[PDB]
Formats: structure tokens, C-alpha cells, sequence
């Protein structure tokens, strides 16, 4: 019942949202974007995963939907031209819902914070050289040296960590996925190269070896740390509920925004 | 009980293989080649893979053992000096088993083969252009113009879909993995280039469009077929079981197999 | 004065043939297939590369002229609308040549056998693994296990080679470019992997390791190699005469196929 | 006659240094850091890209020597057992001088910056997302979206060139390639992919979209430009010379760093 939107803010989309909060009125939902159990995304991906963040405490009480107003979202898959009907399902309810992994990402400090990620979350350096240990679940795998390191959620597969030569994975699967920027490769220096894919319970986490400030981003967040004792990865308990109306499967989801649509 | 061993037949391998046996006639275990309950495979990574194909047809009542007389194999994982180790604890049992997901192939003719893979199962054209459409669980997702496509399960990912830019992915993933072999992308053609990772009960379908003469080869067997229809690839139900006497971590199997060991 | 043309053979490209043929009757020229001074190939790339070969013992002697009856081809970058004002210019002369590097391959055996490419030359095993060494100037570089090994000219980078993950470059530079297909790489094996750039006068030898029997492709003629002793790669001192009638640069032509047109 | 030397600093490479100084007095060698005809640096492919830099504004006059007292530097190829052998040589002089081509940087604003690099020049974003206008030779090439570029040096293509997947090619090609940082592709968004070798005289031109604030780094020193108009890139005319005395050929320097030593 309760229920809010987002707009990316352009004449475009804030009109969408009036029209669509307009054809609510004519049904018993609620406008509350404090407690909403409907959050709707009106832009592109960037506003969909600004909707992410802005309900991350409600996740299980919350089912999302995107529309893009733009091109193609992976996350905002319904067109403009269907909000009409969507308020009618909406309203009605007795939608299926549809949930993703996501990514945990928890930094110490010398102090703890935890961050979730829809799409990935990456570790660069704040300015000199990036050298971490990448230890998994307290194995030491290598060192790794060199721009920065992504891991992804199934569905960021198809984001930053396409771009990085990664694997798309299909977001059925609760993994994560962990992709090299840049690695330097000789003699001395020596990287497994390829993306690897965790399984939950897996635990990957990077320690520092000389220097310890970091920038770390999640989804479009960047942060700088200091003063970084270890970055722990790790597949989430915690889900993102999409209501789904219709089939569109991700191969196609997929097929459509790389292939030809 | 029921035991057997093959063994590279080199003359390291075969003395091996003799004073195991030896060693087995110390204990309650009968050397039975038709029914084994527990296979030991003496040589290499492939020496384990025609093992596993030997007895493809009693996979559930079997559990595997490689050892390795060269260098580590993923699946050859004990040293020769392990052996005398190795034939104490098994003749107790006891031990635990791990299971490993495998690759179903189907091909359909104008009748139908199916192939079980443990490593991968890869498509090429038999001289002439390979050009296959990608169809995948019934949506016609990319038509792929190249040298070939190769499926692997995800013990396969440190084999040839490592060198094809793979992920490399954790066994417990019930998951198969397809990756290109130099594909053909121009304005007139287009494929997704990124491996694709598809969980149980996906169908990935390769149809062909104007030669239907394949090459297709599951782990190392490599074999023409001729008027062929479609090639089916899935994750299969059937699993391969492990006996494991101690840990070895894959992601620690990794590491000594890519960075050192 | 002599001239010849090419066709694809389809409908259109006989008939296009036939009309340029009737307006040449029309000026101070031969058609001569046996010693022309320009050859016009009507088709594809695939139709200029045969147009090529047929003539490579008078290359010096000729220049060379692609329409496309399809899409536009990398060397055959003319459109059949033009082919009338083609055949005005050509019948005047006064045209400027351009050049492009050639790559001489050689194959010795246990006698000698060499052939000239215009995109590339690829190596691969008669159905065991490939394993060349691979020597630069004498000096042991590598030892390659694999799939197979790819030696582009300038202006094959955007063929065969850019699907390998090649560098494209610009046919004034006088090089070749080597480049892997799917080599393994672990503890035991290990090869570059980056494609490399020769320059003029540099010699790469691949010299088998086991298996002496290869099949080596230059261009689209594959031919099985029995008893290999040796192949030789190198920029050939040969090169390609285009006429060129306007401005149609090689990063435009690059774009026109690969970015958009 | 004159001379100077560059030390990483710490105790080997000074006394490396003092014993060369040393040594060097026993010559007609005069000891001058503001005019040398040779130019020694002690240390790394660090301490070589430092003295590089150092005398950037006398390099027709001054041949450079890299001795490596780490591991083997590309730049930094002699060993520090070396050095009374090579102090010995210099003194005589005699010796032969090699060549690599330079990159050229010219960053103008709303005045002009030009910059000199020896491995390669590279612009990313100042935070925002990086997009820029790729021209060559005043054609718009492709609208590159993603982390940046990269544009290297021949001596360069096995540094960070390397890890981007670049080709390696031989120093005596006159020539710079370009590679890019993780670009997006989908339906929107189309780069080339592929490494793109430029000859001599060929002009690449970056040019901005939105936002016009670029971190540019030149070798190892980056630099943040506000208000940028254009980044050209060019081979320079201008050249870095080696005093060589034995034979280290390219590619058996590539083979030791990566290969095997
Ligand atoms: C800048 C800016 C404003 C947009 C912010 N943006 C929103 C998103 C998204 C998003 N999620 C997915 C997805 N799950 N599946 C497929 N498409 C997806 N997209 C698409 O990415 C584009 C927007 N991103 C950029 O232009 N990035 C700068 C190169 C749009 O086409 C979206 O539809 C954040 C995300 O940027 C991704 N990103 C960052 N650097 C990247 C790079 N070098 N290459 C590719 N992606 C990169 C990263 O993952 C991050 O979370
Ligand atoms: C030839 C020959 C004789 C050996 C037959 N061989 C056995 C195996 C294996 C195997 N399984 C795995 C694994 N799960 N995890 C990591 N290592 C693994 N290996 C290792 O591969 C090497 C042997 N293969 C080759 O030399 N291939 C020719 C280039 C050895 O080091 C093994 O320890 C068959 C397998 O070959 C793989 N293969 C084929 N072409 C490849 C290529 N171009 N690049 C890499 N691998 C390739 C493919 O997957 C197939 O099933
Ligand atoms: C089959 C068939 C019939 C065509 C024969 N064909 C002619 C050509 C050409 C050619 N030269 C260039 C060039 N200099 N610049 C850019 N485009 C170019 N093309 C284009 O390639 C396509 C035709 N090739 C294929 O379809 N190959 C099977 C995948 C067409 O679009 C041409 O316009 C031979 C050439 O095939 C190339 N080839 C082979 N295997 C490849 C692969 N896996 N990926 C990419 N290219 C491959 C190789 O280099 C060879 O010489
Ligand atoms: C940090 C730091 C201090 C060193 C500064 N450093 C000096 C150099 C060099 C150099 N020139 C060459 C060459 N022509 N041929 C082959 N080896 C070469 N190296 C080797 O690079 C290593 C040092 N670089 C880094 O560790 N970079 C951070 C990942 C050492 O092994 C050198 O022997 C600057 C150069 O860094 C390169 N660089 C930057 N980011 C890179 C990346 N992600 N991957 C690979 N290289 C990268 C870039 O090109 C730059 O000019």
C-alpha cells in the first residue's frame, strides 16, 4: 500500500512521477517515503541504484521497480509508455517478486564500517602505488599489484565488471565475482589474471602492505579511508525484492542492451 | 571394497600402481575393474579424465582418487610419496566425498548422442566457417561467427577456458561456463564476447546455419559429426564424488597451480 | 592499358563486371587476365584476397582496385554506384599508388616451400597439441603450447588478428604482428601472451618440439604441413600496389567498420 | 668527458655510485651534473625515468646507462658487477648509441603545455566519468566513455601498455599505441577495443565532452589540468640515446623479464 517514487529530476521524468503519484490517488496507496513497501525509480540505472541506497535498511519490506526514461536500464527494464499500466498492477498487487544477491563489503580500521552493493564495490589507491595481499577465507592467493580490484554482484556483472573482462553471470547464482584493473605481470610480480568467482560463505579480503588509505567506491560512492587494516568481501544475507509483472529474463535483459534490441 | 587403479603406463606410474596394489592386499579391498567403488588414477590430469570416463556409467558409486607422478594436476592432487598414506586410509574408509557438477552435451541429428563432460565440450567447424546461433533456453540470444565456442563445468575453468579468459569458479557452483574462441565482431557482426555463466536447468542451444558438420570434443575427445541439428549444453544432474582424506582447498589448488608453489 | 576483373560470381557481381568491362571498350584499354597492369576484384574481401593470389608472381607490375558488392570491405572499399566514375579515372590514369607490407612465410622440411600473405599467416596442429618454439633473430623467445600461433601484416591487424586481441596498426609501418591463440599457462608452461610487433628484417622461427605435422594457413588457404622442420616469418620485401583515386584513410576505413557508418 | 650519476639512494646504489665516481677518477672524466655527455642512473626503471627527465632539455648531447642494482630494469640493464667493466668502456668512449623513440604531449588550455615521456602518457578523469572525443588526424575517430588512456612509447609497450593488453613492439619502430582503461560498450557506447599503433606524423587529439578537468600523467609524474581544450599525442622528434657496449637485444630483454631468466 504504501509506496514512494524517485525521479532523476529532469522535465521528463519528474512529469512521469506526478502523473504516476496522480493515477495512485485512484487507488488505496499511500504516498510515504518513509516506510514505502513499493519504491519506483523513474531515470536510468545511476537513479535505481540511488534508490538502492536511500532504502538499504528496508530491503526485506521493500519491492523496487524501475522505468527508464532514457535508454535501457538493467535495473529500470519498463518503458515510460507502460506506467499506466504498472500503477494498475501495482495496485492490485499480487505481483511476484524477484530477488538478487548483493555484496558485502566491511572495512576495518585501527573501527568497523559495512557497506552493500547492488552492483560492485572497488578498491583503488589514494594516490601512490595499489599493492594489497588478497588472502582467501585466510589463504594467502597472491599479491596483487596494480590499478585496483572490482567485485561484483551476478547483476553488476553486466556493469564495471563487463569492462573488466569479466564473466556475466546470472543472477540466480549467489555469488561474487572479482576482476583484476590493470595487474602488472613479470619476473617479480604475478596475478592469477583471471576473474574468480566466490561462492557464498567465501570470504575475500585484502590486507595492505605499505601504504593503507584507499579509495574504496560502492556502486557510484567513493569514499577515501585511512588508516585501512583489511577490505572483507563476502556475498550478503541480505537481498534486493524486485516486483516483477511480466517475463523479461535476464538473457534477454542481457541480449537487448549489448546485442541489438 | 571394490577397488582399481590405471596408471599412465609409464614405468614410474606402473610401479606405483603395483605396490599400491600390493600394499591393498594388506587389507579387506578386492581388485575389481568392472564394478570399483574407488577408482585410483596414476599420471596426469588426463590420465584422470579417461578415468572418469571409463566409468561414466557408475559415477554415483564411485569415488575418485588422482595422484599426480609430474607435476600437480587439478584433479591428480596427491603426491606419489602419499601413496603408502593413501591406501591406509582408504582401506579403513571412512573418509568424506566431494562432488564436483559436470556438463551434459546432447547433439540431435536427422537421432541424438549425449556426452558427459568433466573438464568441457567445445564446438569448431569441420573446415569450414563456424556460424552457430546462440539460443539460450528457447530465446535466440547472439549468432556467433568464430573458430568455436567451448562449455565448461566449473572444475573445467582452470582448463581451457582459463586460456579462452574465463572466470575461474568455485566447484561447489552448479554452474557451466561458456566462452568464445575468437569470434568475428564488425558492423555486420556481433556477439556478447564475455563469457557467460548459467546456472542448473538453463539450456544453452547451438544451432546451426549453413554447414552442419561440427567438430565437437568433450575433454579430449575429439569427434566429427555430421547433419547436425542442434547441440544442447546444460549442467548436468549426475555429479563426479571425490574421496578427500585431508583439506586441499581449490582456491589453494589454484594458487599452487598459477603462482607458486 | 591491360586490365582484368574479378567476381565474386554471384548475379550482381557478374552483371557489374560485365558493364565496367563495356565502358572500358570505351577508352584505350585491354582486358588482359594473363599480364594486367590493373586488376579490379569485385565482391568481397574475401573475392580481392583470391584476386590477389592469382596475381602475386606480377605484384610489382600491378595495381590493385576493390568494390563491394556487400558491405564495405577493408580492401575492397569501393562502392558499385561508382563503379562509372571508376572506370573514367582509371581509363585517364594519372592515379596515385599507395603500398602495403606483405609477410613472407616459409616452411622447410626434410626442400623448401614459401607463400606471401596480405592479412595473415596462422599455425596450427594436424589434430595432436601444438608446441613450436619459438626463436626471434636466432635467440629462443618462448616455448608456445596451444592452440595456435597467428602472424598478421599491417593491414591484416583488423582481420584474424584483431579477433585475437591484436593491436590494430596503420600500413605505413612496415611490421608484422604475432599473436597467440588460447596458450596455456601455469607452473610448467608460460608464454608472453601480448601480441608482438617485428619490424623489417626481423626473423621469427617456429620450430616443432614433437609433432612435426601442422596446418598453415596464409590467407584463407589452409594446407597441411607433413615433416616440418621449420617455419620462417618475415616482412617481405614484395609489397601491394593499390590505385587510389580520393582520400579514403585507414583509421577512417577502421571506423566505417568498427565504430559505426 | 663530462658525466654524472643519479642513485636511487639508499646505501647499495650510493656506494655503487661513489666507487664509480671513484673509479672514473682514474679517467678524463670530469664529474658534471649540469652539462654531462653521459648520464649514469643507479637503481631502478624509476631512477632511469628520473634521469630521463632530469636532462630532458639536453638529450641530443647526452648518452644514457641503467644499471640495475634490484631486479632487471628494462631501462636499467646492466648489473652492478658491471660497473668497473663499464667504467672502463665510458672512459675510452668508442662506444656505439641507440635510439628510442619519444611521445609527445601537448595539453592546451583557454596557452599551451608540451610534455616528453619515454614509457607513456595517460589521462583519466578528476572524478567525474571520463569521456573524450577521439580524433586522428582531425577525422572523429569514436567517443571513448570508461577510465581513461593510455598512450605509450615502443620502449614503453611492456610497461603499463602491457598490463592493458597492448602489443610489445620492437623500439626501433617509430611509432606510439594507444590502449584503453575499461571502456564501456553497449547499444550507446562503441570504442574500438583494440590497441591502435600510430606511425610518425599521425596527430591523436583528445578532445572533451563535458567535463573538462583531466589527471594527466606523463611517465610517473601526474598532473591535474583544469579548463583542458585538447591533449594531442604524437611520436616526437626528438630521441633518447643509449650508449650500448655489448649486445642486449630487445626481445631477449622482453624473454628475461617476463619469460624466464
Ligand atoms: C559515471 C556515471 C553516472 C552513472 C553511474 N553508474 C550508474 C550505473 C549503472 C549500470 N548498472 C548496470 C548493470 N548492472 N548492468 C549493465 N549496465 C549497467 N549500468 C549502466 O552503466 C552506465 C552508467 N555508468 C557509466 O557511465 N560509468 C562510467 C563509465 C549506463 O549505461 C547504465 O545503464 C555507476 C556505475 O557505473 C559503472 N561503471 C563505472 N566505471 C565503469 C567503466 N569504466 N566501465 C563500465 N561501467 C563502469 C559501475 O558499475 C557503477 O556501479
Ligand atoms: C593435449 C594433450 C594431453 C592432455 C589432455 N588434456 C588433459 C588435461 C587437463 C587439465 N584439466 C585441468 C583443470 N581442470 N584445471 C587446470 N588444469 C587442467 N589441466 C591441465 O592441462 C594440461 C594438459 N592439457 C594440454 O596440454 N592441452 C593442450 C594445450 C596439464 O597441465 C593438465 O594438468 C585435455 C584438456 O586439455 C585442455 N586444453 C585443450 N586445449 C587447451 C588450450 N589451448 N589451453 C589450455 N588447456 C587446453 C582441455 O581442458 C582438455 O580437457
Ligand atoms: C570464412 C570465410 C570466407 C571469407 C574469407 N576471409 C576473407 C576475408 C577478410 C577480411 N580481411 C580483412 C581485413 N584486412 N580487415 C578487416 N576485415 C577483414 N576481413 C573481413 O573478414 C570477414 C570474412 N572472414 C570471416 O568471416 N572469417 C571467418 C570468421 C569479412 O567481413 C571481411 O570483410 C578470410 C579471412 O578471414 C579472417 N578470419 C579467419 N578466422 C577469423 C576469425 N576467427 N575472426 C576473424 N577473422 C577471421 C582471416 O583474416 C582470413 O584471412
Ligand atoms: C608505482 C611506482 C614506482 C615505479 C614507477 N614506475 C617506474 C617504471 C617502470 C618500468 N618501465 C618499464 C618498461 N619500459 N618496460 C617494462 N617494465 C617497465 N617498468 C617496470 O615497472 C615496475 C614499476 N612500476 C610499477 O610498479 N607501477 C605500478 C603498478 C618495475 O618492475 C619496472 O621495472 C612508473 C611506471 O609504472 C608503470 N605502471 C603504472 N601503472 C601500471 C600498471 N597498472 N601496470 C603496470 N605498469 C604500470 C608505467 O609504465 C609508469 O611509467
Amino acid at each position: 500500500m504504501k509506496y514512494m517514487i524517485t525521479s532523476k529530476g529532469d522535465e521528463k521524468s519528474d512529469l512521469l512521477r506526478l502523473n504516476m503519484i496522480a493515477g495512485f490517488g485512484e487507488y488505496d496507496m499511500e504516498y510515504d517515503d518513509v516506510e514505502p513497501e513499493i519504491v519506483i525509480s523513474i531515470g536510468g540505472d545511476g537513479t535505481f541504484l540511488s534508490a538502492f541506497h536511500q532504502y538499504e535498511e528496508r530491503l526485506d519490506e521493500i519491492a523496487f521497480i524501475g522505468i527508464h526514461t532514457g535508454h535501457l536500464g538493467f535495473y529500470a527494464d519498463w518503458r515510460p509508455a507502460e506506467a499506466d499500466k504498472l500503477v494498475k498492477l501495482l495496485a492490485k498487487g499480487e505481483y511476484q517478486k524477484v530477488s538478487y544477491p548483493l555484496l558485502k563489503t566491511t572495512v576495518k580500521y585501527g573501527k568497523e564500517a559495512t557497506y552493500l552493493a547492488l552492483n560492485e564495490s572497488t578498491v583503488k589507491s589514494s594516490g601512490g602505488p595499489f599493492v594489497v595481499d588478497v588472502v582467501i577465507n585466510d589463504i594467502h592467493f597472491e599479491r596483487f599489484r596494480g590499478d585496483g580490484l572490482c567485485m561484483s554482484t551476478p547483476s553488476g556483472t553486466t556493469a564495471y565488471n563487463k569492462s573488466l573482462g569479466g564473466a556475466l553471470m546470472h543472477p540466480s547464482i549467489e555469488a561474487m565475482q572479482l576482476t583484476e584493473m590493470a595487474s602488472i605481470n613479470n619476473r617479480v610480480y604475478r596475478t592469477i589474471g583471471s576473474p574468480l568467482v566466490f561462492p557464498k560463505h567465501h570470504v575475500v579480503s585484502l590486507q595492505p602492505v605499505n601504504d593503507k588509505d584507499f579509495q574504496i567506491s560502492v556502486d557510484h560512492l567513493s569514499i577515501l579511508h585511512r588508516d585501512v587494516q583489511e577490505i572483507r568481501y563476502e556475498v550478503s544475507a541480505k537481498k534486493i525484492h524486485f516486483a516483477r509483472f511480466r517475463s523479461f529474463p535476464f538473457w534477454r535483459r542481457v541480449h537487448d542492451s549489448f546485442i541489438e534490441d
